[PDB]
DNA sequence: GCCTGCAGGC
DNA sequence: GCCTGCAGGC
């Protein structure tokens, strides 16, 4: 994908907010902003936790379209992400 | 406890004690279970369905007797149960 | 228990 | 692409 932001329930409990720095939880609601890296080919996700995704602030005018893996969400959830990034 | 395993195969890369082949992702594979001395914990020795039974090995009543018999779709409890009579 | 293949994180 | 955890084999 060459999409900015990725949303999806986290595939392990391994990951850290970039942002508070605590471990997120297996299958909670995470979302990544995209990076490319310098060490090899690729882009590479910066995972927060939803909550504190939205605390950094973003311009994400259409969710549906802006992030990658926003259709693969339960229904609720795809509400939860416009609700918020509309806010 | 139990002395056997039934279960569709986790992965592909289990060899069949038997034949030697590779037994395939998803198919039906059958264990006699043995305990290790070397840690708490029972390692499997995996056939494939058919060799299984090629080897010497008897079940009278898979249902009690064959850990994961009921998990089974039906028709392999089945035939489980049918290749076991026979 | 140890190994290994690969999924997940970066 | 490198590191590590881990599921699955034995
Ligand atoms: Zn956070
Ligand atoms: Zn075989």
């Amino acid at each position: 994908s060459d999409k900015l932001y990725r949303v999806e329930y986290a595939k392990s409990g391994r990951a850290s907010c970039k942002k508070c720095s605590e471990s997120i939880p297996k299958d909670s609601l995470r979302m990544a902003i995209m990076v490319q890296s310098p060490m090899f080919d690729g882009k590479v996700p910066h995972w927060y936790h939803f909550s504190c995704f939205w605390k950094v602030g973003h311009s994400i005018r259409h969710p549906d379209v802006e992030v990658d893996g926003f259709s693969e969400l339960r229904w609720d959830d795809q509400q939860k992400v416009k609700k918020t990034a509309e806010a």
